[PDB]
């Protein structure tokens, strides 16, 4: 079937659409309307197949990848994305990253979230302070999951996002990379605070009994 029943053409994304059959959603809901009103989808308890119809509509409308104007409102529909879907995204806002990471809370990192994080950080050109705040907030061992080579390109400003417990899983090679960056970043600290906060970057426990 390829024709919307009379009077069923959707002019809004609203609760009435939950009663539509799958083919009715396909024939009656325009993809541009859906994309424009993604901020209303997650409050509407569509079934899995209904949401699959909507996701396919977005895929059809955006073969080159959803725009961030839609991504920022995907919500739990993020869990229906494939890694390939996410590789096309250009995500620049940290509010979008926080919104997407919130719906994955309580679970291990999936390939989808890994792709999302990797593409976001590469798009910013570096791991900046606020991004590291967010990533650590959702994944405490993110910083020390990076190799020394990866850590070497982290700007010292981002050290201000590094909390002492974040360094527990780091080894002396990673800490050899991070400690000089921390020396530079804490230039403007008061002496007492500097002495306290610098210690975790030395990882003394790795070197004595």
């Amino acid at each position: 079937k390829t024709a919307c029943p009379s009077g069923k053409k959707a002019r809004e994304i609203d609760e009435s659409l939950i009663f539509y059959k799958k083919w009715e959603l396909e024939a009656c809901v325009d993809a541009a309307l859906l994309a424009t009103q993604m901020d209303r989808v997650n409050a509407i308890p569509f079934t899995y197949e209904q949401l699959d119809v909507l996701k396919h509509k977005l895929d059809e409308l955006y073969p080159q990848g959803y725009p961030e104007s839609v991504i920022q409102h995907l919500g739990y529909l993020f869990l229906k994305m494939s890694p390939e879907d996410i590789r096309k995204w250009n995500v620049t806002s940290l509010e979008t990253l926080k919104a997407l990471l919130e719906v994955n809370k309580g679970h291990e990192m999936s390939p989808q979230v890994a792709t999302l994080i990797d593409r976001f950080v590469k798009g910013r050109g570096q791991l900046d302070k606020d991004t590291l705040d967010t990533l650590t907030a959702f994944y405490p061992g993110y910083l020390c999951s990076l190799s020394p080579e990866e850590l070497s390109s982290v700007p010292p400003s981002s050290i201000w996002a590094v909390r002492p417990q974040d360094l527990d899983t780091c080894d002396p090679r990673q800490l050899d990379v991070l400690y000089p960056k921390a020396r530079l970043a804490f230039q403007n600290m008061n002496g007492s605070e500097y002495f306290v906060k610098i210690q975790s970057f030395l990882g003394h426990h790795h070197h004595h009994h």
